[PDB]
Parts: structure tokens; sequence; C-alpha cells
């Protein structure tokens, strides 16, 4: 019978993760900081002893690039997982900083990738849900350690909300979607976000969710973007067998590492300008859409001090939140985006295209195809009711 809040305080929001929020905590005795995630009992996917026995092999497993788990608590209404802190970010947020970026840098990020895997894997473990937001880096430098984050989660918890679910179908393996699959997933999962890394873009994309899982249901894909000049043949060969249908015939994690490209490894500025615009569209796309969950879950209609009707000041926090996601998208500094970069970022939002289009013109009859900051805010307040 152990109870979380007999040993954590909290300290402050670490963002959001899978199946629920993350929150930085504090050992009420030794100071220890960590990383909780907090599963809002989300269905349990499998026995309430299936999860426990996983959770004990979990707290056992030790990889440099997988995340470390310490504790495990179930309280009648939630889930948590005490894990570790990793303050470097995101792999991705940091390559759009970085001004340089090559072959060899790539191969030297998938290489980790492939090291945590292959170790998971000899414990059977499977991810599924490999992608960009499940690496972040061990620390703030940019030769920092990659840890796979949520390795494990997944076959013990469901999920649907659009808020979330976002930015996932770029990586899903095609089986995953038809239900019959085992550990070949991540290696198929890798092989897309070795792809975006040498070319900023998904192998397989689409102006909505279910476009773009036709393509991945379809799987077919190209090197015939400029982008693949520059890339030697070498790095097309793994990407080639790593995407490679047919599970069996896939090529594992283990051989991904013998394979000539990894043990062996210019510069691309193509792939970095378009990673950019792929992260700054993901990026404003959530924001976009926390912005809308934010505006609804105020209830102020249910009427630490830091009292020293208030929800004023908590609107103008979330108004910077979305701002700093559209400036950040706006790399031109133009102020404004184009009707196309909308359609675009509604797109894999999942607004439907007329629904905004609709709103549009009801915020400002007189718009040419263009939206300020505050227009785009008028937008996502009048589709959410308001
Ligand atoms: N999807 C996500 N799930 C977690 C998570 C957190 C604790 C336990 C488990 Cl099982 C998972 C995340 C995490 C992990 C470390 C972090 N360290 C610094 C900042 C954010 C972090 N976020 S992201």
């Amino acid at each position: 019978t152990a109870i979380f809040s007999d040993r954590y305080k909290g300290q402050r929001v670490l963002g959001k993760g899978s199946f629920g929020e993350v929150i930085l905590c504090k050992d009420k005795i030794t100071g220890q900081e960590c990383a909780v995630k907090v599963i809002s009992k989300v269905k349990q996917k499998t026995d309430k002893e299936s999860l426990l026995r996983e959770v004990q092999l979990l707290k056992q497993l030790d990889h440099p690039n997988i995340m470390k788990l310490y504790e495990f608590f179930e309280d009648k209404g939630y889930f948590y997982l005490v894990g570790e802190v990793y303050t470097g970010g995101e792999l991705f947020d940091e390559i759009i900083s970085r001004k340089r970026f090559s072959e060899v840098d790539a191969a030297r990020i998938i290489r980790q990738v492939l090291s945590g895997i292959t170790y998971m894997h000899k414990n059977k473990i499977v991810h599924r849900d490999l992608k960009p937001e499940n690496l972040l880096l061990e620390s703030k430098s940019k030769d920092a350690n990659i840890r796979i984050i949520d390795f494990g989660l997944s076959t013990h918890f469901e999920a649907k909300k659009m808020k979330d679910k976002i930015g996932t179908a770029y990586y899903i393996a095609p089986e995953v979607l038809h239900g019959t699959y085992d550990e070949k997933c991540d290696v198929w999962s890798t092989g897309v976000i070795l792809y975006i890394l040498l070319s900023g873009c998904p192998p397989f994309n689409g102006a909505n969710e279910y476009d773009i899982l036709k393509k991945v249901e379809k799987g077919k894909y190209t090197f015939e973007l400029p982008q693949w000049k520059k890339v030697s043949e070498s790095a097309k060969d793994l990407i080639r067998k790593m995407l490679t249908y047919v599970p069996s015939m896939r090529i594992s994690a283990r051989d991904a590492l013998d394979h000539e490209w990894i043990q062996t490894y210019p510069s691309l500025d193509n792939a970095i300008l378009n990673i950019r615009q792929f992260q700054g569209t993901q990026k404003l796309a959530q924001a976009a859409l926390l912005y809308m969950g934010s505006k609804l879950t105020s209830e102020t209609k249910e009427l630490e001090h830091e009292v020293d009707v208030a929800m004023d000041r908590k609107t103008l926090l979330s108004r910077e939140r979305l701002e700093r996601a559209f400036r950040m998208f706006d790399s031109d500094n133009s102020g404004k985006i184009s009707s196309t970069e909308l359609a675009t970022i509604f797109g894999v939002s999942d607004v439907d295209s007329e629904t905004w289009k609709s709103v549009l013109s009801e915020v400002d009859k007189n718009n040419d195809g263009e939206v300020d900051f505050d227009e785009f805010q008028q937008m996502l307040l009048k589709l959410c009711g308001n």
C-alpha cells in the first residue's frame, strides 16, 4: 500500500506525454528530482496483473538509451510512473536549432536509437509508438545521448483525442494498423525517422490523418525528391530494408547496427530547412489544439494560495503559448500565414477544410488569404464554441 503523495511533492509541469501529463517532482526525504507521468484511470488494455509484472520487468532493465523507470504507483483514480529527468528536450527541437546537419550526425542519432531498441527486444519489449517526441536528449548539448521514452507503455494502455494522438500517423507500421504485429514495427518506425532526418520529409505524407494512414497502409514511397542526391546510396539501402512491408522480410534492429551505413558513418541544408518547416507546423497545430482545450476547460461555471474571477490571468498565459508557436512558425517574420499554410496546419489538426474557411469569413470578411496572429486566435476561438 504505497502512497505517491507520502513520498513526492510536485514542482513544475514538465510537459505532456502519452497517456497523461508529466510532472517534475521531488522526494520529501532525499531531495531527488523525478519525472512523474500521471495516467488518469485511459483504459488498461491487459490484465491489472499483466501490468505490475511488466512494470516489474521494466524497473530492472538498464540501457544508456532507454528511459529509467524508478517507481510505479496506483491509487483509485490514477497511475503514477516515477522516472528519471532528462533536460535536453526532444531530438528534433534541437536539430532545428542546428545550422549544419550532416549524414554522420543523423547516423549517430539513429545508431543510438537502434541500440536501445535492440536491447529492449532481447528482453522482448515492443514499443509500437516510437516517434520523435519519445526521443529526449539527456542534456543541453548537441552530442548528448538520446533516451527513448515509453518503451513498454502501450502493451497495456489504449490511446482518440486529436489534441493528443497528433503527429503519430507518420510513424506507425502498416501491420500495427491491421492488428498483427511484433517487435519489427519498431524497426519500421525508426526507418521513417531515419528518412525524415535525411530529407526533412516523412516518407508517407498527406493533408490529414486518414490520408497519411492510407499512404502508410499502401506502404509505397520514393527517393524522388531533390534532397536525396547528396544522400549516399548506403543510407537509402538501410532505409529500404527497414521500410520493408512484410515484417518477416523486414530487417531486425540488431542487423540495422551491422549495416554498412551505421558501421561506416558534406551537409544537408535542405533537410534542415524542411525539418524546420515540419517541426513548426507540428508544434503549431498542437498549440492550436491545446489552446482550444484550455479555452473549454474554463470550469469558471463551477462558481500554495496564489490568490494573492481571475481567469483572465490564465487566458493571457495560453494566448502566449499559442503566440510563441505562431511566431516560431512564421520564420520569414512576415506576421502572417497564408491560406495554404492554414490548410496544412488545420489539416494535421483535423479541422474540416470547410469548417475553418467558414470561420475565417466570420472573423474578417476582407482577408486576401492571409491571417495575422490575432485573426488566427479569433478563428480557433470560434472553432471551439467561442
Ligand atoms: N511521453 C512521455 N512520457 C514521459 C514519462 C515520464 C515519466 C515516466 C514515464 Cl513511463 C514516461 C515523458 C518524460 C520523461 C522524462 C522527461 N524529462 C524531462 C522533461 C520531460 C520528460 N517527459 S514524455
